[PDB]
């Protein structure tokens, strides 16, 4: 008997589940407090709308929402994604003919958007531009399909925004995608209408098509700047052919239920092959959960405007007390957070005697506090640390207790 | 501006939705019959249970079934499989300790299972040993991937069974799986407890892991044969390491909430990096609908199994009804539904005079009468016609009348 896994198989690494997985229980005997875990339904501080509760129990109780719907998703719910992306994200009146139904694809959850989205157009051998800091997701896909990756910078000093100039000098003739992050996980980023109008326009000229995972779209701070806001790249007139990762997951806090969706935007005809490849590739799967894409409609265009608002606002007031609270720990300097679920912080080594990678901190903070981080590493950024923002005030001051007594006992 | 799809995108094929959707909009005034769409809850005669939809409602209620659950599956849900299998289907006392959680790995439905399945264990260049008459989601997985084919044959005159001597003809170095489906799709085959024991042998014999697509456990018609029994592979003792495909979209009737299993059958580990292989594919897409895994438990260890019975009890209604009276149209030869959703039948294409193929008669059928079916050449079969039984016996009186109508007219004297 010898039976081996595939290579395709043997590719497959997440490094966020290695590190976790492999994570040393603690010898410490205070009640772990996780701040790794990217999940927004943990302590219950964040609920889904009552709208979208309501009508998924309906087309339960209707049964007429369980048969097969096509894999591209049901008519209605792929309207309902058209609308509410029209509505909430495109401003110029004479763009907004542009988004519809007919080019939105369902899929189960991001990760299988973003599975779909690359493997629809690149192969192996092909090539594509990832950020860094940048979602894991991207490069597990892309590994384990044998796909290339040139990786970009986003630069903490111009707020995380991209690195143009290295885009461009990176761009070949294997590279057939360019994928953009905003707002961002990890780094917690919202980009400004100009450094999104500059990527549109740095893919134009370069003659790349765009995959932007907006699925944090709208999930910006507004308590520091109330003209503070979110630039779709659907907002913008370009020959550029988009493909846009949306879903429920983040904003409407059911991240669980997988479901999200792919949205291109190529007014111009540029790409239509990367339209049809999505179609093709979601045949593997088959499409989301029918009774969850029945309730679509109810959660995107029922749900008030508010109820949206105060789940970015609970988590704005978590992100700015651990903004403020942070810093104040020696060696620990944080970006600012502008919206997403995240805060990105700089770890200065140096200030430190035993601690010298950010890998280091991670394993010796979980050992000595029982606290757990995801050390920069994992997003391709080393020297930063990865916290979550979504968690109650009480959680964070508990933390950043222990980590400050914990940085003070290794400063030099 | 060069925008191409990828090579991998441009093999994937679906051959029942090209069938399908290329079919031409009937001329003829009858309202249409539908007899080629695999789903059962399109009339309402088939109804899923109390006990599922009650919990799947409480765990949304709850809202602590929300968030991200492993991408294996929750561990009450994976016992839950577990349990239920071990129950239904493991009848030899020493062999219920080999069906265990850990070697359950849920996925989105079937489809996804199969993807899972395949890839995990074979590679660009690698074969597989696929069934025919068979499902299409095994070629649609393979071409995909550029896994190549091995079509070992099931014979009508042996009521669809395996040839055995034909796959030990075909297995060769490349081949890294052999994949058998029961009951099946689209023959409607359930194997004895027999044919199945010389499958898992064989299996041992040419030494290759054995997939087998069980998506119709249980649903075995017990009208004519009141002893008939699904014999799944996990139920003997053996060397070879199993991987079973299960779900509840066709027992419990909602294949739209995507939920299906995978379970790893393995006690003298002659294969763990297939399961190893399993979690890692799995990875990619991340697990079904946390609140529909929520309801697993409820749905499958406190559905009574009277309702499962009877929902087979209404398929073999319309199924036998179909196969006494789809006999009586020239041409038509029938083999006998033993379970599943489907009936195969097939056709003396010499019978008739202007009909040279199965898609010929598929497409004037339609043209004519109104009545869609689907032409067995879409899952490698040439001569046969695959309908699905789980429609109402209203559905059947007047589709046949129609059918008899239709091969009468074209008959070759």
């Amino acid at each position: 008997w010898d039976v081996s896994m595939s290579n395709h198989a043997g590719l497959v690494f997440n490094p966020i589940r290695t590190v976790s997985d492999n994570a040393k229980p603690s010898p410490s005997p205070k009640p772990i407090i996780k701040l790794s875990v990217g999940d927004p339904t943990l302590d219950k501080n964040l609920l889904t709308s009552a709208a979208q509760i309501k009508k998924l129990k309906e087309a339960i109780d209707s049964q007429e929402c369980n048969g097969y719907f096509p894999t591209v998703g049901s008519p209605e719910a792929r309207e309902a994604v058209a609308t509410w992306w029209r509505n909430s994200f495109v401003h110029k009146e004479e763009l907004k003919s542009t988004i519809v139904k007919d080019n939105v694809v369902l899929c189960s959850g991001g990760s299988h958007g973003i599975l779909m989205a690359i493997t629809a157009i690149c192969d192996a051998g092909d090539y594509a531009l990832v950020p860094q800091p940048g979602f894991p997701h991207y490069e597990t896909v892309c590994k384990a399909y044998g796909i290339g990756m040139h990786f970009y910078n986003c630069r903490p000093e111009n707020d995380w925004e991209a690195d143009l100039d290295e885009i461009r000098r990176l761009k070949d003739d294997k590279t057939k995608l360019l994928i953009v992050t905003n707002p961002s996980n990890p780094c917690g980023s919202n980009f400004s209408r100009k450094h999104v109008e500059d990527i549109v326009r740095l893919a134009e000229e370069l003659r790349l098509p765009l995959f932007s995972d907006e699925i944090y779209a709208g999930m910006v701070f507004k308590g520091k700047d109330p003209n503070a806001t979110f630039t779709s790249v659907a907002d913008f007139e370009t020959t550029v052919p988009r493909v846009i990762l949306g879903g429920t997951a983040k904003n409407l806090v059911v991240p669980g239920w997988r479901l999200g969706w792919l949205l291109y935007v190529d007014p111009h005809g540029n790409g239509p092959s990367f339209l049809e490849g999505l179609k093709r590739v979601g045949m593997l799967v088959c499409g989301p959960c029918t009774v969850v894409q029945a309730a679509l409609g109810e959660a995107l265009l029922n749900t008030p405007q508010e109820h949206l608002d105060q789940i970015v606002a609970k988590i704005e007031e978590s992100a700015m007390y651990l903004y403020n609270h942070i810093g104040e720990c020696i060696g620990l300097a944080p970006t600012m957070p502008r919206g997403a679920m995240y805060l990105m912080s700089r770890i200065d080594l140096e200030k430190y005697r035993d601690i010298k990678t950010d890998v280091e901190f991670f394993e010796k903070l979980l050992e000595e506090e029982n606290v757990q981080v995801l050390p920069g590493t994992i997003f391709h950024a080393p020297g930063f640390t990865r916290l979550t923002t979504t968690r109650p005030v009480e959680v964070y001051r508990e933390a950043v207790e222990r980590i400050k007594a914990f940085c003070q006992r290794h400063a030099a």
